[PDB]
């Protein structure tokens, strides 16, 4: 229009805010197929399932957030296709959380390119809403994943018959 | 293997669930769309954006139990891309309204399909699962949307200026 | 027009519908009358009245859920005459309830061709609100009915003085 | 018999009564015709719906204090068929208002006839009835009738978009 | 009689609701054998017992509900003999598990025949009488038994020393 | 081995008490057979029906309470077929009640047999468990059933029309 709202509102900030909403959509549909793997008959770690797909629905309400400010900014939404994860068979728990892992990291450095750009346009709201919403959430999941990781790992997973279900039972339960 | 639960699942059946998962899928993807359509600041219809927010997050929870029945049965999930809607722009309550309910008709299209399938297999566990949850829950939203279109029609929408507004504060409010 | 709502729907089916919500309300005026023979002062059995009383309100709402059904499906409700009851007196207690039960044989025969109609036209949403909403409350009615007319019978009804009004103070109240 | 408890009650009295019964239950009829013309697809007016359900309801209740009343001096009912109503399509709010207040006009003037005919038998029992039970609750019933018809037709009923809708949503919610 | 009640209902029909009758005593018989394997002092897991006795329980449960239906049919309970459970001595926890997975396979082979048999004779209400309370219950059963089996096998068990004893104190408690 | 908890328990106690459990598991299953014939519709007597029904549930603790007395004792359970009762057909609510006198009578002098032979092999220990748990509670049992056999003879049964139902509604209500 431009529209009655925008302000400081540069074309490459609306344009990445979309880039990012489509990862974020990426990432939920990541861990709801992680979440359903560890449910079917032959896993049964029902509290890695519901890990899982509490991360998933975490990541959806990252995508609407972001979905939320587009709006707010006078930006307009502009939705792509959601790419299947990379496996349906994430082998174990713990690859699944290292494959979580390697996820949350890539997110993290989409954003902070992100916020790079928005310094770059000078545009403070988008900086402020980057770190107030998004970097330090970023910083807990990846140190969180990093924890269970480490657990598994020196409980002997995922060969170890006992590590797997113990650490379902004791830190996921 | 086959699995060790799986019983009367034909492969068919089996890769009949994971298309409708997809299905469901892209359904909530559509009202995604919609409802941060209704939210933008040249739309500005806070009922229209809550009800296709609360119709996604329904398509969502449709997919889960598709997901959850092909573990129950034994059969593997297999997921694909989530092809984006059709529209970013969805014009007016009025054809966000019409293109719910052509949505909708489309989905039922496929679980009927489904429980054609299902007959012909001799799967009355999966003809059961269709029909409590399923084929009557399309039923209703098709109705609601049907009536909801009716009312849009008969006020004015979308040309008539206090249509959608009225339609926004009174049956959606 | 068709009906936007429209789908998978028999013009066989909707007027079969039609003539199940004429049985439905023929039902109900049957046991209407019922209750009233037995709060005439020369019958004086104030718990059969209001045990047909409430069998009467039972098959209005029967006919209501299926008026409502044909309006979910996009059919078109076509009402016609109610016909009397074939009695104003109902001659006993014993009497009533016989005719109640082969009332209600009549009726779940009718739903059985119903049934066996939407299978032949590959209707399976119909077929699931008959077995839901129909088929086992009408089993259920039956047979509440035979082991009322077996205990009155063994009893001595309707000639025994104390069999009905003993049945109406224990059993009915 | 005549009936033990039957005194001052002349069988032209039971005959009127038993001809008052069946109009009430064509009440009862008519305004259940009308309630499901309201929820169908193409209608769409749920507090249109819920109004003449009620009034259906009420009717029934009128009809079987009647029934009470034939039971209490000792007369001996006799139903007849329960006539379809005149129409399925009830072509719009305003003249389903329209019907319906002629009906309750009909009907008054049927209960003014019976009302007459208990004074020419010096039956004030019957007279008293009808005052209590049946004159007042009709001209209260006609004059909402007629506020109504009066509201839809200044809105600009039914061909204005929004009247129907309005009246819907603000005089019958 | 046939009983005043019946209707709809074939021999067949009655026959194999009775063969069905057995197999539920049968399978409870099974459970409460393990329930108190288990209780053994050379066996002692307590987890696995009570687990084992709500199981037996459940069966008699799905016996009585066969046997309503038999009356509410209006056919007539023919028992026979239950016969003893294949094993006094049921090995492990693991081997316990696996016995029970087959056990509740066979059964649900058995219900999809009794549905078969009620499909072709035409008998809706049987039909959804399983499809109601016994199929989608046999496929959460099996499915349960599943996740169990996997954990046990995958824990070590029966060799593992800790196995059975951990799975009896967190997944059984 | 013998069990490390077996301890003054004798080889025939053990086998006693083996047939003593099957004894109470066919008199769960002779009651059980009783209550659904009290709910045929052409006995229709449901406190009959439940009367036995509760009695077919304590027989079954009463055997819990002997596996529970083999495992404690460091025996084994051996389970044997239950053999079917010996009626389906129990003919009338005093013949019911006749045989239930004559099967506890039984299942008492099986009791006394057992309690002489512990006697016999100077187990203290299982002659205690017998007179607390059960030789007052089959007194009991034979005194209320014989106190139910004398009032349906007394009353005119089985023959008197009244006399069941009205021992069904007062004595079993
Ligand atoms: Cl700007
Ligand atoms: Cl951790
Ligand atoms: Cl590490
Ligand atoms: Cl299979
Ligand atoms: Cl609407
Ligand atoms: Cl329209
Ligand atoms: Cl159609
Ligand atoms: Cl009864
Ligand atoms: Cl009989
Ligand atoms: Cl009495
Ligand atoms: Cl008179
Ligand atoms: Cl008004
Ligand atoms: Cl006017
Ligand atoms: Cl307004
Ligand atoms: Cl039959
Ligand atoms: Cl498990
Ligand atoms: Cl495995
Ligand atoms: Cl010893
Ligand atoms: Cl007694
Ligand atoms: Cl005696
Ligand atoms: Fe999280
Ligand atoms: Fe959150
Ligand atoms: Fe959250
Ligand atoms: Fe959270
Ligand atoms: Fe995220
Ligand atoms: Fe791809
Ligand atoms: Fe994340
Ligand atoms: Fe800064
Ligand atoms: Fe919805
Ligand atoms: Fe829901
Ligand atoms: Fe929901
Ligand atoms: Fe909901
Ligand atoms: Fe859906
Ligand atoms: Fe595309
Ligand atoms: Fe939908
Ligand atoms: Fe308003
Ligand atoms: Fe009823
Ligand atoms: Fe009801
Ligand atoms: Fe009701
Ligand atoms: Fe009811
Ligand atoms: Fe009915
Ligand atoms: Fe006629
Ligand atoms: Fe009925
Ligand atoms: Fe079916
Ligand atoms: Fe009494
Ligand atoms: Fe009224
Ligand atoms: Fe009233
Ligand atoms: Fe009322
Ligand atoms: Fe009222
Ligand atoms: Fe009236
Ligand atoms: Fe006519
Ligand atoms: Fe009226
Ligand atoms: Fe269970
Ligand atoms: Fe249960
Ligand atoms: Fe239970
Ligand atoms: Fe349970
Ligand atoms: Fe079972
Ligand atoms: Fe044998
Ligand atoms: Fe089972
Ligand atoms: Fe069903
Ligand atoms: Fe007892
Ligand atoms: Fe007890
Ligand atoms: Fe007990
Ligand atoms: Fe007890
Ligand atoms: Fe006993
Ligand atoms: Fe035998
Ligand atoms: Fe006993
Ligand atoms: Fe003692
Ligand atoms: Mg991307
Ligand atoms: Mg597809
Ligand atoms: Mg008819
Ligand atoms: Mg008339
Ligand atoms: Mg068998
Ligand atoms: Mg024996």
């Amino acid at each position: 229009g431009p529209s009655r709202v925008r302000q400081n509102f540069h074309p490459d900030s609306e344009a990445a805010i979309n880039r990012q909403i489509n990862l974020e959509l990426y990432a939920s549909y990541v861990y709801l197929s992680m979440a359903y793997y560890f449910s079917r008959d032959d896993v049964a770690l029902n509290n890695f399932s519901r890990y899982f797909l509490h991360q998933s629905r975490e990541e959806t309400e990252h995508a609407e957030k972001l979905m939320r400010l587009q709006n707010q900014r006078g930006g307009r939404i502009r939705l792509q296709d959601i790419k299947k994860p990379e496996q349906d068979d994430w082998e174990s728990g713990l690859h699944a959380m290292e494959c979580a892992l390697l996820l949350e990291k890539n997110v993290n450095q989409s954003l902070l390119e992100l916020h790079a750009l928005a310094s770059d346009k000078g545009d403070p709201h988008l900086c402020d809403f980057l770190e107030t919403y998004y970097l330090n959430e970023q910083v807990k999941s990846i140190k969180e994943l990093g924890d269970h990781v480490h657990n598994l790992v020196k409980m002997g997973a995922p060969d170890a018959g006992l590590a797997e279900y113990l650490f379902d039972t004791h830190t996921l339960g």
